[PDB]
């Protein structure tokens, strides 16, 4: 990968892997956001940003702080079969002291059509206490100049499904999917659950027939708290719609504590 | 990737991604196992097999046989860092009726030094009823063209640790980790639990300690029955002492014996 020409944005090619592909033979939802994450930190790389997924720089190590996924919202016109290249192009953007957004957009290579897009919303927090702050003018300053500086949007869109307010799912669920538990793959290298974890936690509640007639769309997901590597989690679902959407839920299986909450919208094949 | 320039043995190079790597900034043996099988599934594609992880002829798919892994011995003596570039080197090799044998080289790309080996013994089975069956001239006769003549061992040295007998765990277990799951992520393409889902779950009994002081060196896998996607599982680990451990995956309900294995781990 590198970034391009005029150095706002980074480009990285990937060849499915055969391990990387679902029952259609093309690339799950959750390898896609693996690929997200990457050419994320392969970008931080490339402009002297720390590489732990936080994206930090040595003003904010110093005050202990973080960024942290607030929202994903994706949505895949076409999967990538396995052996195909997929060309994926990042780039990031200040939206006030509110928090930042990384975009993405998906091609393939061969024919150089648009194949997925994605965005992401980020807030800025303190490691150890976990309280949210607003960013301050001298860590917003020393970002500025690795971003566009015109808006430049993947879901440019009137009334856009990315940045829609997202209900809280009422009991009983359709479906469930309870005991789900992180294993050792699951974690990052700071020993945290990986993003990409709580996507397929959410998928867990959908209902097989589902998976094997229709094709993941879109999903949007929340990140409210974190599952920590030995808490116990519940997936939970409710069909809310040709097309199907549903309503998802992922709490904490004692208490009930919200941790996620999306939606998904399927086609069918 | 390609085949290397006799045809007989394939490589194929890989970069070391960030979410692939654990606590110490380098590879984790599941990750290694990943890429092992990637380069098994370009091996088969460039000279006509199967891409599903059984690797059939059309005589083998018209009989409903396929190629199941019944072992795996991989031994690592340094995990690439992220961002490394690993390149790894395999080939079969006919272990008479008995069944086939896949090995592996991996190498730091940059020095050219050898980092890890591994190797697999695998069985033909009748993939419905699952029974398990000699290989036949015919069948075998297809295969000799794709691989090399004289012997070429990843694990040469007479009664290596790759050929040991594994004993079965006796309760109770020093160590457990019990109600493993598998999720739709651990599938593979054919809705089947993926190889190196097992060697995750065995992983998952060690205790925390273990991982945070220690590296792992060397596993030995034996693979005894499959794990449907709706079975639950419980690892258990006892320590037989560098550090050793007997493992031993069995289904949560009745306690039948999926996967036996043993695992050395040396001092950071
Ligand atoms: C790798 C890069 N990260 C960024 C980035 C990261 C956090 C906040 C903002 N505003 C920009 C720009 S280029
Ligand atoms: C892709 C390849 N598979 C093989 C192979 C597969 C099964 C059995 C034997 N004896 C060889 C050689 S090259």
């Amino acid at each position: 990968g590198s970034l391009t020409e005029d150095g706002l944005s980074y480009k990285e090619k990937f060849v499915v892997r055969s391990y990387e592909v679902g029952s259609n033979k093309t690339a799950t939802v959750e390898t896609i956001a693996n690929l997200l994450q990457e050419v994320g930190c392969n970008h931080a790389q490339s402009v002297g940003f720390s590489t732990d997924g936080f994206a930090t720089t040595t003003t904010m190590r110093k005050l202990h702080l973080i960024w942290v996924t607030a929202r994903m919202h994706i949505e895949i016109y076409k999967y990538p079969a396995w052996g195909d290249v997929v060309e994926i192009e990042t780039w990031c953007q200040s939206e006030g002291r509110i928090g930042t957004r990384r975009d993405w957009i998906l091609k393939d290579s061969v024919t150089g059509e648009v194949t997925g897009r994605a965005t992401s919303k980020w807030v800025m927090m303190n490691q150890d206490t976990r309280r949210l702050q607003k960013v301050s003018d001298d860590v917003r300053d020393e970002y500025l100049v690795f971003c566009p500086q015109e808006p430049r949007l993947a879901f440019p869109e009137e009334n856009n499904r990315s940045l829609k307010k997202i209900p809280k799912l009422e009991d009983p669920a359709q479906y469930s999917m309870i005991g789900l538990k992180p294993r050792r793959a699951d974690l990052d290298m700071n020993q945290h659950v990986n993003n990409v974890t709580y996507i397929g936690w959410v998928l867990e509640s959908i209902p097989q027939e589902i998976v094997d007639t229709h094709e993941l769309q879109v999903i949007t997901l929340d990140y409210r708290r974190e599952c920590q590597q030995d808490d116990v989690v519940d997936s939970l679902t409710t069909t809310t719609s040709n097309d199907s959407q549903f309503l998802h839920l992922l709490r904490l299986s004692g208490d009930g504590q919200e941790i996620n909450r999306g939606t998904t919208l399927w086609r069918k094949k």
